[PDB]
This record gives C-alpha cells, structure tokens and sequence, in this order.
C-alpha cells in the first residue's frame, strides 16, 4: 500500500525507507491492525487532531498531582488530553535542567502507532486501523513511578483502586518514557501483572548513550527494549545499547541526517503551552522514544493479522522471539561494545511469520 497522505512520501522515511523504515508499504498489504488496542502511556494526548480522530478511545489521567497535571486537583480523571509539559524556568525540574516548551510527546508516539492513514490528510501511522489508548502519566517535569505503575496494570486490563474497570484492555503497552535506576519491585511487578493478562510491553531504551541496564523500564524483566537507528540503519547518536536491548525501531539520528531525514514525523502541536496557546500540525521528533511505538504497532499489526485469521494471539514472550528473530539484520554495522539488538524491526517479515 502506498497511501495518499501528503506528506508521507517526503517526510516518513521511517514507514518506507529500504535502509532505515519497518517495511511498511508491504506489511500494510496484509494487516493494518484493526480490532486491536495498543495503550500509550505518556504525555496524554491532543484527542481532537484531524488526523488522529477516529482512532482514539477517551482513556484516563493519571497523574495525581495537580501541579504535573496542570489540572485542578490531584484526583486521577477520565480522558487523557495533554495540558501541556511545559517548564518555563531553568533549574525548576532539578537542579541544571533547562526551560521547555511543551513536548505534545504522546501525540507524536501515538500517531507513530495509529495515525490516520490513506485520508488524503498529513501523516501516515503504522497500525492505523487500531485504536489507541492514551494513558497520561507525565507532565509538568514528568510524573511518579506510583502512577506509571498503576497505569499499567490499568492499561493491561488489571483492577486499580479508585479507577473503573478498563473496558478496552490494550493487547500492546508503549512506554516512551524512563529514567535512571535498575527496576525496581514496583515497575516490575505491574509489568509483570500486564504479561500475565496476555500484554506485551514495548519499551524505549534511553537516549544516554549509556547501558540500558542502568535504567527503568528499559532494564525491567518481561519487556521488548527498543534501541534506535536512522535513516542510514545504523545507531544514533544518542540510543542506548547492551545485552538488554532486543531490537530497534527508527527514532532519527538528528542533525547528522538534515531535515526530513532525521526525525521521525507524526501528529503535534507548534502550542508552546497550552494546547490553546498554538494549533495542530506534523512535527518532526527525534528519540528511542520514536523507536518504541514502531515496535509497539507492528506487534498489533501481528496481533490482529492473527484475529483475523482466526489465530491465537501471541503470548508476550512468543511476540518478543517474533519480532527479535524477524528484525531486519543492520545495513550498517553496529559496534561489538554498543549492541542494539538483532535489528531493526520488519513489518513485513515479522507477519509473514506470525502466518506461516
Ligand atoms: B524520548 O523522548 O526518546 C524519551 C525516552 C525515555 C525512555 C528516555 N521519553 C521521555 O523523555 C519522556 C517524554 C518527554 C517529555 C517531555 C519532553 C520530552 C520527552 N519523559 C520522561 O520519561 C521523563 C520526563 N521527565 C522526567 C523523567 N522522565
Ligand atoms: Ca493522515
């Protein structure tokens, strides 16, 4: 499938690239996703962009606390709409942190997942007949891993107390977010809730240029680490590496690469703070942040391939061993001391297996 988005073909070498996509065009021949539910927990969302509509269910807030939420109190609420990261002062964060505008990050990776596509309208997205599920866990400064933690186990279709029952468990998790330290009990155990309800976890794996072992969820039990590569296919400057991470998607090597080439390029916002502060757009973003949710879709693309086959889905350990050993092989070689898994991830091939 070649869809008819206006700025697919120029901008999202990611989807179509022969050195640096996920074999798109030929994985979206045989599935789109449809029927299944992929939760992005992250920034929140912007619910009413053109080119998101349709493919988004109301989701939950769960940041309880008013100031990262920019909300008015510091109850957990229906819907995920994102209110805006900004920070307007250096050193507010922690001490040495700098002033940012607003991220409308889990925008950007929930168009990566299921972007309005073949509407004649901005952007593609990889499983763009799947429903995402947006779960707000960060904000002012980013969030709490207590949060983070109960959203998952939320996410993948498990009891929270004070939340209502999830009525559209998500057969895949992106979590385009982490910080420093090994997992802990904490995230480990909802993760483990999650892969136990059938969820597979995708997780990027930090943009240290460090260990991913020394880092959460990335060095977590249970979970598909993703590392990043440009357009070129080999490593970015920034992706973290070692035995942990499994595989990579296309997060965009930066300025090396120039404009489009690398950033990865979905749904936002030019609002520097309020979502009424600026209006809707397509903004190129670079990260593993923009590698997960490569990952996180073409698992539902296999997901749902399956359904509609009348296949069982896959257990979360079956779809990691699906999506390691379908990887594409790295056109670039990848130095022995920065391993990034066994490739990056293969729309196509990983299908083509799930079938056989
Ligand atoms: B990414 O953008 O590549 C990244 C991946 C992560 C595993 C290191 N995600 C983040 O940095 C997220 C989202 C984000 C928010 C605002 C600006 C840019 C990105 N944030 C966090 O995980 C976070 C934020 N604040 C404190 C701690 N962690
Ligand atoms: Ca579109």
């Amino acid at each position: 499938l070649a869809p008819n988005d206006p700025y697919y073909q120029e901008y999202q070498w990611h989807l179509h690239n022969a050195t640096g996509g996920i074999n798109a065009p030929s994985a979206w021949d045989v599935s789109q996703g449809e029927g299944v539910v992929v939760a992005v927990l992250d920034t929140g969302i912007l619910p009413q962009h053109p080119d998101l509509v349709g493919n988004l269910l109301e989701g939950y807030d769960f940041i309880s606390d008013a100031s990262t939420s920019r909300r008015a109190t510091n109850d957990r609420v229906p819907g995920a709409q994102d209110y805006g990261d900004w920070v307007e002062n250096d050193n507010e964060c922690y001490t040495g942190s700098v002033a940012e505008d607003s991220s409308w990050h889990g925008t950007h990776v929930a168009g990566t997942v299921a972007e309005q596509t073949n509407n004649g309208v901005g952007m593609a997205g990889v499983a763009h007949k799947a429903k995402v599920l947006p779960v707000r866990v960060l904000g002012k400064c980013g969030g709490y891993l207590s949060d983070i933690a109960d959203a998952i186990t939320w996410a993948s279709g498990g009891t929270v107390a004070g939340v209502p029952a999830n009525a559209n468990p998500a057969e895949v998790i992106n979590m385009s977010l982490g910080g420093s330290g090994s997992c802990d009990g904490t995230y480990q155990d909802a993760i483990n809730g999650a892969i136990s309800r059938g969820t597979t976890v995708v997780v990027a794996a930090g943009n240290e240029t460090d260990n991913a072992s020394k880092y959460r969820p990335a060095s977590c039990d249970g979970v598909v680490t993703v590392g990043a590569t440009r357009i070129t296919g080999g490593i970015t400057y920034y992706s973290n590496y070692g035995s942990r991470v499994d595989l990579s998607g296309p997060g965009g090597g930066g300025s090396v690469d120039g404009n489009p080439g690398g950033y990865v390029w979905q749904s936002g916002s030019d609002a520097a703070t309020t979502p009424e502060s600026g209006s809707y757009s397509y903004m190129g973003m670079g990260g593993t942040s923009m590698a997960s949710p490569h990952v996180a879709a073409v698992a539902a693309l296999v997901q749902s391939a399956l359904i509609a086959s009348g296949k069982d889905p896959l257990a979360p350990a079956a779809m990691r061993t699906l999506l390691k050993e379908t990887a594409r092989p790295f056109p670039v070689s990848i130095p022995t001391a920065t391993p990034i898994g066994t490739g990056i991830v293969d729309a196509k091939a990983a299908l083509a297996e799930a079938l056989e």
